């Protein structure tokens, strides 16, 4: 139930879903949470990934979102993460709603987390988890990576435009000095690196 207002009313939260500026602010709004990992001091790359199959993968360096069951709330603190909205301060819509908005609006979406050893996986349906989160395997890595499908029943176009992520990913490179920027376009094989160090 905690997705049913972003259900209820998408535009309030990612904006115009015709024009293409709601479907972009999907990217952006995961982009941002891996942004705020490397304002925290955590993450120093970031990869944007356009597949063949449409979907978008954010790839992040970072801590990965954490994977403890708060006995509070019965389960993985990152599956809170992704099915309530948070309470701070918040393309029309909304800016720095995060992930659980996009979860809500995605037909599909695939939750990899890389964190204390461990690789853990969650997959979403319209923001509905379809399991518990589960590790399945190790890494000596760490890092968060969301990739997701946008809802065709929402979204009147779901086709990315690798010069519109482009763009904005430039600006954020820029405004965001010693993170490693990467956009991959697999429909063209495009790869571009933006990496501002100041
Ligand atoms: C969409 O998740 C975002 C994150 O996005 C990415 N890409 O990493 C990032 O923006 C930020 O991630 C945080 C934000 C706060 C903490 C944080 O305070 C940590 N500190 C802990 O000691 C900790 C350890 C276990 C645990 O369950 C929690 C609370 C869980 C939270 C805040 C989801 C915190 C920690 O390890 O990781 C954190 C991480 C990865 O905030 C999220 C989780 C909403």
């Amino acid at each position: 139930r905690g997705l049913d207002a972003v259900r209820k009313r998408p535009g309030m939260y990612i904006g115009d879903t015709d024009d293409g500026t709601g479907l972009h602010h999907m990217v952006f709004e995961v982009v941002d949470n891996a942004i705020d990992e490397a304002l925290a001091g955590h993450c120093d790359e970031i990869i944007v990934t356009i597949h063949e199959d449409e979907s978008v993968s954010v790839s992040d360096n970072g801590r990965g979102i954490p994977t403890d069951i708060h006995p509070e709330e019965g389960v993985s603190a990152a599956e809170v993460i992704l099915t309530i909205l948070h309470a701070g301060g918040k393309s029309g819509g909304l800016h720095g709603v995060g992930v659980s908005v996009v979860n809500a609006l995605s037909s599909k979406l695939h939750l990899t987390i890389y964190r204390a050893g461990q690789i853990h996986e969650q997959e979403y349906h319209h923001g509905d988890p379809q399991y518990p989160l589960r590790v399945i395997g190790e890494t000596d890595n760490t890092g968060t990576t969301v990739r997701f499908w946008p809802s065709a029943e929402t979204f009147s176009q779901t086709i990315f435009n690798v010069e519109i992520l482009a763009r904005r990913l430039r600006e954020l490179s820029f405004l965001n000095a010693g993170v490693r920027i990467v956009l991959r376009d697999e429909r063209i094989n495009l790869e571009h690196v933006y990496d501002y160090e100041g």
